[PDB]
This record gives C-alpha cells, structure tokens and sequence, in this order.
C-alpha cells in the first residue's frame, strides 16, 4: 500500500533540492508527499515538482526572530553567521507543525534538525524519520556516542582521531580539526549547542536515514546503526531530476562557443564568501591555467559587487575566456554541457553528487565545514575520484599555484594522476548509474518504511 510522507527540511537549498529529488523518486512509486516549505521559498521550488497531483506544498511562516533580516526564509538569504538565528525561527514553526500534522495526518515524516519533532509525532501516532543529505563519514565523525560523553572535555587532538570503532582512516589537517572543536559547542538555534542538537535528534528519532548507497556510504550507516541501536536507512544516491526549465540561453550560448572539455567551472555554493585574499589566489590561479573558466562566487567580505574586488588588470586580461558572476545559475545544466572539463567545488553534498554523476574532472577545494572536509579527503584519497588544492596546515589557506596545479594536472591528458582520477570518476559513475543501483536502493528503503509504520 502507498504511504503518506511529509517532508520538513532544513531551510536551505542545499536539502530543498536533494528533498524534493527523493519525493519526485517516491511519488513515481505512488507515494502521497506532502513537504512543508517556507512561504516565499515555494515559487522557486514548483519547477522541480514531477507529480503535483501526488506531492503537493504546504507553505510555512518564517517567524521573526530578534536579529534575523526581514523576510528571510533560507540560508542563502543570512549570512553563515546568521544560520543559528535562522535555526531558532525553524524552531519556532512548532505551532504551524503540529497544525499541519493534525490535519493532514502522514504516516511518516522526514525532518532535519528540530529534536522536538519525535514528542509530537508519537503523541499524533506519527513516525519520526530524521533523513540526511549529509555524509554518514560525517555524522559518525563528530557526533556519535563516544564523541558526546567526553562533553566538554572533547578537544582538536580529540578530533584528529577518529571515535572508537569508526570504520575507515583518513587524516585531518589542524586547521580542520580545530574548525570541528570550535564550531561544535556553538549555539545553533534555542540556546542548543550545535553537536548536542543533532545528537538529540539521533537519540529521539523512530529511525534514521541517509542519501547513499550500500557501496559508498554502508560501513558508515552500519556504525551508526549499532551505536544508536534503531534502523538507519539508505535512500540510494539520490540521482538529480531534471527540472522543467531549460538552460538559461545568456549561458548556453556563451558556453557553446568553447571546444568540447576545455573549460573549467568553478562554484563554492550559495553559503559562503571568501576572504578577499584567498578570492584573489583562486581567480589568479584559474588565469594561470590558460583555460576558459566560469566562476561562480560572492563577492569577497566587506565588498558588495564582483568588479570591485577583482584583482587588478584581471577583466582586461582574461576578456572573453573568463567570466565571474554572483547569480544563482543552473549548475546541474551546467555541468551536462559538453564544453566543461573541470569542476572546482566546495564539496558540498549535493555538489559532490552532481559531479560524480558526469564527465568532469574533479578539482577539490573544500571550504570550512565539517561535511565538506569529510567529502574531500574521502573523494581524494579513498574513492580517488580528485585532486585535492593543497593548503596550508595551520591557516587553511591555498596559494594561486596550488589551484593551478590542480587544475593543470587534471586537465593534462599525458598526466598520470589526472589519468587516474578519471579512471576512478568513471568506475564511481558507471555505479551509481547502474541501471538496477537506485532503483533497487530504493526498493528497499520503501520495504523498511513500511515495517517502520507497521
Ligand atoms: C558554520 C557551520 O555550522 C555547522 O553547520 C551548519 C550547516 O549544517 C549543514 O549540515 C550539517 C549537519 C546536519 C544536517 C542536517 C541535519 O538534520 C542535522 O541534524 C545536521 O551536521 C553536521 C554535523 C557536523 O559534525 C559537521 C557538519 O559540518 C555538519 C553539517 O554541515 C547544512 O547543510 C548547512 O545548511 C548548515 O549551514 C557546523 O558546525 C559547521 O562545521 C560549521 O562550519
Ligand atoms: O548558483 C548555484 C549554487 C548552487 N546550486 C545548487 O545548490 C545546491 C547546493 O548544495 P551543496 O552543494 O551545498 O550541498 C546544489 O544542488 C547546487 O547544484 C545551484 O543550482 N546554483
């Protein structure tokens, strides 16, 4: 029988789009799906509906919280800084969300964040399914249980080592490790410090789920799933759907005029600034490689329009070859296109996907931020599917050359290691594209939500 499943995502597009991705996968298998979304927010959100007859809206009011810009919905509408505000507003949707579920009354309900959902839900007979985008590597990483009874006393040489019985190896830098102790107590939401809050939703949850799949991700859902004793779920690799807009013709045009795998793209997500230092290595650094290039990046902090900060002389050089633009773009049409032989990226969960599932070359620039660490070291060094920018160990900073080896040695058909990376990117592609791996990854996710309302 199909089920009834609401969809509470955290306000960003970073878990909209992979959300409503899945619903689009559920709906096609006769699911009913109803996802709650900030007011404003849904407009951006229709072109992705496959299924409006089964996955229907149900708009949210994002209240007012002392200290949050009027009117803002999401992330990309704060500034990083501003997301523990933001978080106490999503919060603050506990009336709209107990309306919403008396009314509607799901079987189950997907959420990121709110630990107070799982009171509420068994109170109504409702199943609490909280369902990350994230990597498993991380959540095991910070916030399993031998992580959270140290408390206070947990330090950066804690986190340089993994927590006991975690399955792989890798190896943080410092600068990372003391990111990961420092931003971990910081209050996200409510007073609640960020690894506790998160901890709380593992420890109160009905079950746990995952994008992924049983060859990337299983060793870490099956840590997981020991040490927190309840199911912990595999949704599949969530491929991309495609959306009911075509590429933007200002950018199909402009990248059409470029010969086949000769230009690189470049993207930090829609989170992030950088400094205006490092913004200037990674432009010069792109000029270095002779490459057409299209970046796509804030402008730097304290600055409000890219052509003011662009290093000097840099537009008079590059002319054609080289765009940088702040707008929200089409990345997913963009790296179809034929002409891009690069990817740059954040690593970013949705990025990585995205990448993996076509023909670039992977260039990996992670910023500062525990997933996007995580993803790196394990796209570089366990799948192999990239090359990493070298940074520097205590100041987390990369050099113009550091970028435009990367970059060089990726695109070099005679480089041995660019040659080994796509060799990896293609083993990892033909994977997850498998014509029987997300179909039956989802197979059985929908087999073990029905035992969980049953
Ligand atoms: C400022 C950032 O704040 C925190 O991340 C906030 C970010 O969490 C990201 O999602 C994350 C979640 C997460 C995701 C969903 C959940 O339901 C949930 O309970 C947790 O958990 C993490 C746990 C960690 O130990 C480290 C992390 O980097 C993340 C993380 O990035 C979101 O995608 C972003 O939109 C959000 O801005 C971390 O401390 C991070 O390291 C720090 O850089
Ligand atoms: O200009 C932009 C910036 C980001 N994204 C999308 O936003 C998401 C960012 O997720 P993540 O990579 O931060 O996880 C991805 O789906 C990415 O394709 C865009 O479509 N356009």
């Amino acid at each position: 029988s199909s089920l009834h499943i609401a969809m509470f995502p955290w306000f960003a597009m970073g878990h909209l789009i992979p959300y409503l991705h899945l619903s689009n996968k559920l709906a096609k298998r006769g699911h009913k799906i109803s996802f709650f979304t900030p007011k404003k927010t849904q407009t951006k959100l229709e072109q992705f509906n496959l299924y409006p007859n089964l996955i229907t809206f149900y708009p949210l009011n994002v209240p007012h919280v002392d200290g949050l810009p009027f009117g803002a919905e999401t992330t990309s509408d704060v500034a990083i800084s501003l997301g523990p505000i933001l978080m106490t507003a999503m919060d603050q949707t506990q009336n709209q969300i107990e309306l919403l579920l008396t009314q509607l009354k799901p079987q189950i309900i997907f959420f990121d964040f709110v630990f107070w959902l799982p009171k509420i839900t068994q109170r109504l007979g409702i199943k609490s399914f909280l369902y990350f985008i994230i990597n498993p590597a991380t959540i095991s990483y910070t916030t399993s249980p031998p992580r959270m009874f140290e408390a206070e006393n947990l330090t950066e040489v804690d986190l340089m080592k993994p927590p006991k019985g975690y399955p792989t190896s890798f190896n943080l830098q410092s600068h990372e490790a003391k990111h990961l102790a420092s931003t971990r107590k910081i209050e996200f939401g409510s007073g609640i410090p960020f690894s506790v809050r998160s901890y709380n939703c593992l420890s109160l949850t009905d079950a746990i789920g995952f994008k992924g799949c049983r060859e990337i991700e299983g060793p870490y859902v099956d840590y997981l799933q020991e040490q927190f004793g309840k199911p912990v779920l595999l949704s599949g690799p969530v491929l991309p759907e495609q959306s009911k807009t075509a590429l933007d013709e200002k950018w199909g045009s402009w990248l059409g005029g470029f010969k086949d795998g000769s230009l690189v793209y470049c993207a930090l997500g829609s989170e992030l600034k950088l400094k205006q230092d490092q913004f200037h290595e990674l432009l010069l650094g792109l000029e270095l490689t002779g490459f057409p290039f299209l970046a796509i990046l804030k402008p730097p902090v304290g600055f409000e329009t890219i052509e003011d900060a662009l290093p000097e002389g840099f537009k008079e050089r590059v002319k054609e070859k080289g765009i940088v633009h702040s707008g929200w773009i089409q990345q997913q049409l963009i790296l179809e296109h034929p002409s891009v032989g690069c990817f740059v990226t954040h690593c970013g969960a949705g990025s990585i996907t995205e990448g993996l599932v076509n023909n670039c070359q992977m260039v990996l620039l992670p910023q500062l931020n525990g997933d996007y660490i995580i993803n790196a070291r394990i796209m570089g060094r366990h799948l192999k599917v990239g090359v990493e920018v070298k940074k520097g160990e205590e100041d987390g900073l990369f050099t113009k050359e550091s970028v435009y080896e990367a970059v060089k040695i990726v695109m070099d058909d005679e480089n041995e290691i660019g040659r080994e990376v796509r060799s990896n990117h293609t083993k990892v592609r033909n994977l997850l594209l498998r014509h029987d791996l997300e179909s039956s990854c989802l197979d059985t996710f929908c087999e073990k939500l029905q035992e969980l309302v049953s």
